[PDB]
């Protein structure tokens, strides 16, 4: 009801920040390296301590030359620019960003509770009320992002962090893009790709709603709806339409998932005339108090063990490697606006 009013105000704040950024706001010298939290093909995330506050942060470190070689220039520029402009309770806040000769740096809020993926594998599956609690937060997050014409494109439990109150913090805006109408990039996780991405025909924000369906299925089942050894075999399952649900799934849940995992774009929930309200007013979400979820007033079904600021037991261990800053500036023009 009053959501329309809240979203107009959010759009005006976003457009103000999109137009006039604040940027280049710290340096590596101000941070003490503690532990590598995770690695990838073109960078890593480290736990860092701000030297003159003692505040802990998660610092994303990206190698410029590896970003260039793997064709991730625009994606990386989009990520920093989008994170600077957005403000929502379930999005990890960007605190500082900067660059040196070799690396790009994105300093973010540290979430000690770890990935939802890790909790999901340990427990096996989430109960339907547990899954619904998380699903509600993603629904609201996508409603916020889509109204700003932002597409997320990277939904999965690995990118969902559980804070000290048991609420979701969405990380990794590497595939996020502002797009009116259509876009074309073949990016994402094979299990989470919508059929229209695979078919290479151009797509819009509706791919996020497909991805929600995959997420809800995986939270409730413990495994994704489309799975095989080969990624090429996964694509074939996705496009064929057909989904098998576990027998323990409620018939309200099966019904929500058929309207989200819908190949026909003119029939997929979130994309229709009522839009997001088709999801919000669906029977499986009947006990959800949308306002209380937004305000974080609903008591969480799971609170991670807290072991002090700067504890990393919720994360895996990795070979600690130097942050090498070259004496020569690399890829100057490519990242000039970073």
């Amino acid at each position: 009801e009053s959501v329309k009013e809240f979203l107009a105000k959010a759009k005006e704040d976003f457009l103000k920040k999109w137009e006039s950024p604040a940027q280049n706001t710290a340096h590596l010298d101000q941070f003490e390296r503690i532990k590598t939290l995770g690695t990838g093909s073109f960078g890593r995330v480290m736990l860092v301590k701000h030297k003159e506050t003692g505040n802990h942060y998660a610092m994303k470190i990206l190698d410029k030359q590896k970003v260039v070689k793997l064709k991730q220039i625009e994606h990386t520029l989009n990520e920093k620019r989008i994170l600077q402009a957005v403000n929502f309770p379930f999005l990890v806040k960007l605190e500082f960003s900067f660059k040196d000769n070799s690396n790009l740096y994105m300093v973010m809020e540290y979430v000690p509770g770890g990935e939802m993926f890790s909790h999901l594998r340990r427990i096996g599956r989430f109960s339907e009320p547990h899954a619904r609690f998380y699903a509600a937060q993603i629904v609201l997050t996508f409603e916020y992002l889509h109204s700003l014409d932002l597409i997320y494109r990277d939904l999965k439990p690995e990118n969902l962090l559980i804070d000290q109150q048991g609420y979701i913090q969405v990380t990794d805006f590497g595939f996020a893009k502002r797009v009116k109408g259509r876009t074309w990039t073949l990016c994402g996780t094979p299990e989470y790709l919508a059929p229209e991405i695979i078919l290479s025909k151009g797509y819009n924000k509706a791919v996020d709603w497909w991805a929600l369906g995959v997420l809800i299925y995986e939270m409730a089942a413990g495994y994704p709806p489309f799975f095989a050894d080969q990624p090429i075999q996964i694509y074939e399952k996705i496009v064929s339409g057909k989904v098998r649900f576990p027998s323990h799934f409620s018939s309200d849940l099966k019904d929500l998932l058929r309207n989200l995992l819908q190949v026909d774009l003119t029939k997929r929930f979130g994309n229709l005339k009522n839009g997001v309200n088709d999801i919000k007013n669906h029977k499986w979400f009947a006990t959800t108090d949308w306002i209380a979820i937004y305000q974080r007033k609903v008591e969480a079904p799971f609170i991670p063990k807290f072991k002090g600021p700067g504890d990393t037991s919720n994360f895996d261990d990795y070979e600690e490697e130097e942050i090498r800053v070259s004496i020569n500036e690399k890829c100057g023009k490519e990242f000039s606006e970073f």
